Parts: C-alpha cells; sequence; structure tokens
C-alpha cells in the first residue's frame, strides 16, 4: 500500500521562491490523487494478472505510468527542495558537474534549457548514467519517470507542469526556473549521487 | 502571416464561469506566443525547403505543430464561446448529437469524459467524421490540432491545459468542466457544423 | 499460464495466397517467442506488484505490451484465415458493413488503405465500437492491441509487420493485402461480430 | 529535387555478409520509394507553406518524416558499408570507442543491444554528442532520423527493418547483426566523425 509522504518541510517553508498555496495544493491535492489512483491501480492490476487477463493489463498501463510515475516523481521533488537549500554543491558532485557540464552554471543553463523546453506538461531531470558512468541531463513529459523510462537514476528533478508555478508566475516559466535554485536541497541530490558511486 | 485574432468579446464577458484573469493570460499570452512561434518557424521551414534541408525541417517540426496547433486551437475556442452562450443547440445538429450520442446529456458526459480524461496537457474535442458522416469525439494532446492530426473536423473544442482553468478552479478540473457548458456559443458550434453538410 | 495455440490449417493450407515458410516461421517463431516472453514478463511484474516496486513495473511495460500484446494479435489473427475463407460474410455482419461503410468493396478499400497506410511496423482492424453500437477502422503501431489500446472489439486483424509477407511479396505490400481477401475466414469474423451484439 | 544515390559498390560487393537480393530491393525499391515520397510530399508542403494552411503542413508531417528520414537513413546507410571493410577501426576513432565505450568489444556489444533492443521498425546509431563532446549510442524507431529527432550527428547506423535481413536471416535479427560488422566501412565513420571535431 502506497502512501502520501510528509513534506520535510512546512507548506510555506520555500516562500518567497514556491508560495505556500502551490506547495499545499502541489503537495495535498495533486501528489494525493497520485497516490490514491496508484493503490486502485494495482489492486486492479494483481486481479488482472491473477487472471491473465492480458488486454486488461494492456488498458491499465496508462494510469499506473501516470499515477504511479507520478508518485515516484513527487516523492523524488519533495526531497530535492528545502527552506535551507540553495547555492551550489560540493565535493565528488560539484566536480562531476564540472567534469559533466564544464561548470556549475553551464549546468544551470543546461538543466534550466531542457526544462524550458518541455512543450506541455512534464520534468527536467539530472540524472546519473551508470553504464556511461557519468551525469546525463534528460526531459520527461508527463507523469514518465526518469529511471523507469530511460533507466538514468534521478538526483534532481524540476517539475515544469503549470500547477507547479502558475499561481505565482503565471505563463513566464523562466522565472520560476531562475527562483527555484533558491531552494535545491544539494545535500540530498548529493546523497542520491553517492547512491549511484555503489 | 498569421495574426492573433481579438476575441469576440472582452476579456470579462465570460464571467463567472470563465475569469478575466484566466481570458487576458490564455490570449494576450498564450495564444499571442503561438502566433509569433508558428510565423518565425514557417519562414525558417521555407529556407529550409528551399535549400532541400530534410534534416533541419524534421527539426522544424515539433515547434510547428505545437504553435501551428497552438494557433489553430486557441483560434476554434474563443468562437466556440460566448457571453450569451450556453443552452443546448437546435436543429440538425441536436439531431445528430441525439443520434449519435442518445441525447445532450449522454453527449455532455461523453465530452466531460473525454476531457477529464486528458492525462497533462491537452484538448476535448466534439467533431465531425467526413467519411463516416457522423460526429465524433476525441482528445488530443499538447497542441497536436484535431483536423491536422485526425482527419475529423472541429466543431467544439475544450482546453484542458492547466493555464485554462487553475487560476480559477485550481486542481478541480471537473468543476471548470461543468461551468464551462454556460458559455458555449452553440450557434458557433452549429454554423461549423453546417458548413461539414455545405 | 500462457501458450501457443495450434493453426486451425496446416501450414500450406492457405496456399498460393500466403506460402508454408511463412505461416510456419511466423506461427512457430514469431508468435511462439512472444508467448514465451510474455509468461517470463508476467511473472516478473508480480513480482515488482507484490514489492510495490513501481519503477520495475513501469520499466516492464514495453516488454508486456509488445509481447502481451503479440500474443493477443497473432491468436486473433491465425482464427480469422482458412483455406476455405475468401468470398463476402452474409446476414447481419454484411448489413452492417453496407450500412457503416456503404458496401462491401468499399470496406475492403478502407481496410486496405489503413492497412497500406502503416508506416512501419502494425496492424489493420475491423474493429466494433460497443460505445457507438457500430463497425469502425483502426490501425495499431507494432504490437499495440485493439481492445487493450482503443477499447474496440477485434473482429478481423491483418498484419502488416513485414514477416508477413515479405518473402512472398518482398516490397510490394499491397499485393499481400490484395491477396489476403482470398483467405478471411468470415465464419469467424461474422462470429466475433455476433458476440458483441449480446 | 532529391535523387536515389548510387550505391558505392555492386549490389553482391557485401556477400555474404548481407546477400545481393536485398541489397538490389533495399535500394532500388525501399530508399527508391522514399525519395519519390519526399519529393512529393515537399512539394505538397511548399503549396501548404505558401497559402498559410497549417493544418495541412501538420498533416503532412507524418509522410515528410518517414520518407525524408527514409532517405537521410539509408543514403548513410550505404556509405556506411564496404566490401573492403569490418575488423576494427583505425586513428582516433578507436581511440574514441575505448573511452566511451571501455573497449571495441565492449562497444560491439552495446550497439548490438540497442539494434536487437528495437521493437518493431527501426534503426541502431552510434552517434556523436556535440554538446557533451562525446561518443553517444541511440536507437530510433521507423525512419525518425538521428540528428533531426535527437540533435546527435550520424556516424554509424545499423539498418533493423526486417527488409534489411529477413531474406536471409529470417527472423534471426541477432544472426544479421554479427554478420554486418564484417562489413562496416571505418573510412567513412572516421570521416564522418572528424567532422565533428570543430
Ligand atoms: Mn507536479
Ligand atoms: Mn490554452
Ligand atoms: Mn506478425
Ligand atoms: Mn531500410
Amino acid at each position: 500500500k502506497h502512501s502520501l509522504p510528509d513534506l520535510p518541510y512546512d507548506y510555506g517553508a520555500l516562500e518567497p521562491h514556491i508560495n505556500a498555496q502551490i506547495m499545499q495544493l502541489h503537495h495535498s491535492k495533486h501528489h494525493a490523487a497520485h497516490v490514491n489512483n496508484l493503490n486502485v491501480t494495482e489492486e486492479k492490476y494483481q486481479e488482472a494478472l491473477a487472471k491473465g487477463d492480458v488486454t486488461a493489463q494492456i488498458a491499465l498501463q496508462p494510469a499506473l505510468k501516470f499515477n504511479g510515475g507520478g508518485h515516484i516523481n513527487h516523492s523524488i521533488f519533495w526531497t530535492n527542495l528545502s527552506p535551507n537549500g540553495g547555492g551550489e554543491p560540493k565535493g565528488e558532485l560539484l566536480e562531476a558537474i564540472k567534469r559533466d557540464f564544464g561548470s556549475f552554471d553551464k549546468f544551470k543553463e543546461k538543466l534550466t534549457a531542457a526544462s524550458v523546453g518541455v512543450q506541455g506538461s512534464g520534468w527536467g531531470w539530472l540524472g546519473f548514467n551508470k553504464e556511461r558512468g557519468h551525469l546525463q541531463i534528460a526531459a520527461c513529459p508527463n507523469q514518465d519517470p526518469l529511471q523507469g523510462t530511460t533507466g538514468l537514476i534521478p538526483l534532481l528533478g524540476i517539475d515544469v507542469w503549470e500547477h507547479a508555478y502558475y499561481l505565482q508566475y503565471k505563463n513566464v516559466r523562466p522565472d520560476y526556473l531562475k527562483a527555484i535554485w533558491n531552494v535545491i536541497n544539494w545535500e540530498n541530490v548529493t546523497e542520491r549521487y553517492m547512491a549511484c558511486k555503489k
């Protein structure tokens, strides 16, 4: 049974970068719905699987990927942010960024571009390519999860669905991108990165 | 050269169903952006086409469909709404609705379902299948335009991108859908339908 | 579990419309591989579901849809053909074909077009739309199954993957489509169609 | 106006790795049809563009990408092969492969996996990522061209559509992949790679 995880901070902890109304709706409504729907879908898949009903398993894929992915994505997203975040990472993660993108600032331009480049709903990601052994930027549509659809280990995700920023920045997604850099929990991203050094 | 058409009414003409801030942003920003992006992309295609640069033509497709589609969809959308709208259509359109969907209410349930069913950004459409000579409902992702991607002639469209309802209804897309029926310009939908019968 | 069904005829029973080597490979190798891969994938999904591993479920979707779809599609296809086939259906099925497509010949022109119109691998289908209560022609990419991805009930399928015809007709898919009508099992298609009106 | 490029060798020049029947059909029929379809589509697109018909432009995208990509892909493919090729590439290309994939053998395994991994019709590619300045392996569906859809510069392509191997290898695609390494034109692959060093 999946559950809506608790945020590591209060709804207004990311102000003024991401306002309180967005955090509350995003978490209590959007993420919550993904969780509730995911549980129903999984139960239905178990029933279809037990019956060897292939058509039913196939028909359930859209809801499983969408809500299952949404659960994966938002859960990671909350840990990627912090009221004590911002600045730049340090140590091995910082060195990997320089090595793979030239500089931290160049990395920001790249992740920003991937995030701004999404037409429609989606996510921008900084990931780790296990076979190439280096960092890699990628964009995902709707709620398609990074690992489940590309194989890359997610380290940092940026939600660019309109509900992630509209109330505060309206149509100007770029302003939202410039703002979010102020609340990134580089400690969490670093931990996720080191988990790859397994 | 494509141009941003003026709305058929003022920004606040659709209150309280779709508020003034939504109408103004939707038209002055989202649609406005599609129009220029479309014109720039077409001029770019003209140059690639002239040079027989196939890679260039292919790389421009996402922008052309997204903004070209954005222009087509929103242009139809404004005409589909009216401060004097609402109610039910009459004549041949209504009879086709009864014939193809059973009743006006059943049709409403079906278009609402298709619209509510869009995962991510998209549109819900009531269209006309010229091949079969009857009505047909369909959903399109992002800005993919109905006729250009399915062959169906657009009669009535419902924008379900979060920017079309979020500032007012937040995450409750179903409440937006319920509200929009109050401003449907059935005169315009009937016109588009009869034109398929020219 | 799932197992490879036996053909309702010998591998060379559809000559000279579809030669023996194609029937043999298509059934004993292609469909066979789909079954074996399906069983393995279902087992993997059962494990991922039990552990609540959503990423694993997502990652397995491509293999599940492709091989599960492959098993579904080929199983129907074998029953849709017969050495004692060809001609035209009768009774209610023919009645619906005339009503929904104008005539049997127009129907053939339409399904033929949808089949030849597949760019890449896929299938052409004559299905039944339960909601609208009438026939509907649709095309599906790769092994995506008709009902699982469109909701339409499959009645007659035309495999347009190159392995369904290349050994005999090479690149000329139209020649293959022209020939297959000589072996369509209208008894089976009528049976499927009657099962829908229940 | 686009034209079918002559092969750099005779149809039976790649025996016994890729027989003469496949080479003749692949070039004179498959590639040839893409060229014709491309010219016809480009012309129709020019007509639509001139009249500002956005719907017409969108409707033509599938045929343009499919046949334009087809022309791009096969044109590169022909130059990627040679009766005097095979073995390992000489010069910097090999050092780059060692750097980015560990060794030549590892490189072959990955490109083979990416090629065998295509479900349905498609291509396997060894490309060059200009932004990251290193080699990168990717797979593309149907005829979607590498540079046009991913931005990666094509260096070596492996056609895995069934028409590229079925007449000779039937369903055993892995045997086709094994055999193709014997005719790789590393001179051309290096030529394409050096053009990326700029
Ligand atoms: Mn979100
Ligand atoms: Mn909109
Ligand atoms: Mn098949
Ligand atoms: Mn080919």
